[PDB]
């Protein structure tokens, strides 16, 4: 028999990301960096290395659409479903997708796209939903510094390890 | 915290399931008990519940289509591509869509809706096609009903057994 297996965790250290398009709600240099700083909540803390890349396929496709946007899992509009990542594996498997009917920010005015992505990286990185309200990987969304709570660097250390 | 399951697989043992519509083949009664029977083979050797709702969201959404229904794997006319569902996951994940340009029956001719069925269900709930020609999972139809030995281990190391006895 054969079940289907779960790329539980990415085989390589050394993940591509790519930021495909941009939210209307934020320069580019914003969302770059708000892209990079989600990363590096997950690479402080594990041997992860994430490099960016500016056109081809990367392992982890970033993107902002809305409504039915390629993938059968449509967005919702305005509140509701933020956004979601798939779990490691190829094709599909790491993307992130954001729901362009909401607002982001880089403040709290809106959706703070900087927390949203670092909760979907962990899900692109092969993290689940945390039961510890207090976690990143909480499913419900709360808003200058952001740490890692423990349960967060537990959950991402158990599959990679600390840096 | 929790890490992603090694195995796609559902979290919860309790699960529903909606006929959403129906074949013209056969009877409204004739599909709702080959569905149920389908299940039962699978609830039989492991710990899994199946609830039937009459509508609203279910965890594995059944529905007869023809060609393109609404995703990535269109069916193709009579013949060919006869059904297919999806692994467990959020959404349509556990969905299964039957290709209502074959004709489906409850005997030995055209396609058993039950045996087809029970063969999807198996991937609704985890399984992928099986190497053993024996199997339920065998990737090809054929008609027979006692679920292979291939299939009871395939789905016991998913959701243990339940009540052996
Ligand atoms: C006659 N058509 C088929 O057998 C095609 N089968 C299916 O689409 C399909 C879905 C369910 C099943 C199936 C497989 C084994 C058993 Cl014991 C019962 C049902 O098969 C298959 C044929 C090989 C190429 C892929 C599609
Ligand atoms: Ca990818
Ligand atoms: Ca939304
Ligand atoms: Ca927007
Ligand atoms: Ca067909
Ligand atoms: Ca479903
Ligand atoms: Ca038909
Ligand atoms: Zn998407
Ligand atoms: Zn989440
Ligand atoms: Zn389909
Ligand atoms: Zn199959």
């Amino acid at each position: 028999y054969n079940v289907f297996p779960r790329t539980l965790k990415w085989s390589k250290m050394n993940l591509t990301y790519r930021i495909v398009n941009y939210t209307p709600d934020m320069t580019h240099s914003e969302v770059e960096k708000a892209f990079k700083k989600a990363f590096k909540v997950w690479s402080d803390v594990t041997p992860l290395n994430f490099t960016r890349l500016h056109d081809g396929i990367a392992d982890i496709m970033i993107s902002f659409g809305i409504k039915e946007h390629g993938d059968f899992y449509p967005f919702d509009g305005p509140s509701g479903l933020l956004a979601h990542a798939f779990p490691p594996g190829p094709n599909y498997g790491g993307d992130a997708h954001f729901d362009d009917d909401e607002t982001w920010t880089s403040s709290s005015k809106g959706y703070n796209l900087f927390l949203v992505a670092a909760h979907e990286f962990g899900h692109s990185l092969g993290l689940d939903h945390s039961k510890d309200p207090g976690a990143l990987m909480f499913p419900i969304y709360t808003y200058s510094h952001f740490m890692l709570p423990d349960d967060d660097v537990q959950g991402i250390q158990s599959l990679y390890g600390p840096g």
